[PDB]
């Protein structure tokens, strides 16, 4: 298999196998797809109920800097999930309207390679 | 593989294999996760269009007594699905605002173990 | 494995393997389930931002002519995904409120057979 998870802090990128064929970590919360195919994304976003800043609550799962999912409920932990066809070179990341509006010690996301069809490239 | 389905009535828990490593049935609509890992949940909730009771329509998929999904549309059969990381000991159940507001003979839910990453424990 | 994808145009049905055990193509955007089991559906719906017709924007994923998902946002590409238990003979299709309100050259859907439990038949 090929799976990866970022977080929750203090854990960073956890890849199985450690140098997987399907993805490459770029930086915290961000990876690059290496293998064309169908991927399942999962995750958990934990709002900080004591947030004291300016930003509306919003967490975005992004593909090449564009939000493919947006989570906007600040009252509960929200789970995310999806199935997507990705191309080699696609950049996938979880982005926060403010770092301070989530509990990073209870927030994570990951990815599982499901299949690699010829039609995905 | 490791898969389980409850219902629709009169079927109860259907586990494959019959004593699976990944989950244990507890009672109708309720199971316990035995193996840390990534699970896909699926299901179908069929409202009873002749319900005559007091409760608003709501069906909850719950993890340790907390709703991780809520279905509130009483006009159509609703499908549920999700991908989740669960821990051994987690209790997963489908809960109804009223037993009488769903057609249990057309309502079911189940679970499929997808992968068991080291990072899930 | 057993996977299929329709589109985006000019690609039509792409099945792997080419004559798969699990599904049979019927016509553009439409297939028939041959094997009882749990399937993951995925897809992408690209609205045409220059649509000049009469219909409200709506794209339906249908099972036996009934919409199991509806996509109604004309402002962005929308991804679809779901996990479903299907029966042999079920007809699955993507249906548009108007052919002219989507960009068929950037719209596709597909299916992956996940497992074939005895309880699915």
């Amino acid at each position: 298999a090929c799976v990866a998870k970022f977080g929750p802090l203090p854990s960073k990128w956890q890849m199985e196998p450690p140098k997987p064929s399907c993805v490459n970590k770029i930086s915290d919360w961000k990876l690059k797809i290496l293998q064309n195919g169908l991927y399942i994304i999962y995750g958990q976003v934990a709002p900080d109920p004591t947030y004291k800043g300016f930003a509306p609550f919003e967490v975005q799962l992004c593909k090449n800097k564009e939000a493919i999912q947006t989570l906007t409920n600040n009252s509960k932990i929200q789970n995310l999930g999806g199935i997507y066809e990705f191309d080699a070179g696609d950049i996938i990341e979880l982005r926060f309207n403010s770092d301070d509006q989530v509990l990073k010690n209870n927030t994570y996301w990951g990815i599982v390679l499901l299949v690699t069809p010829q039609f995905s490239s």
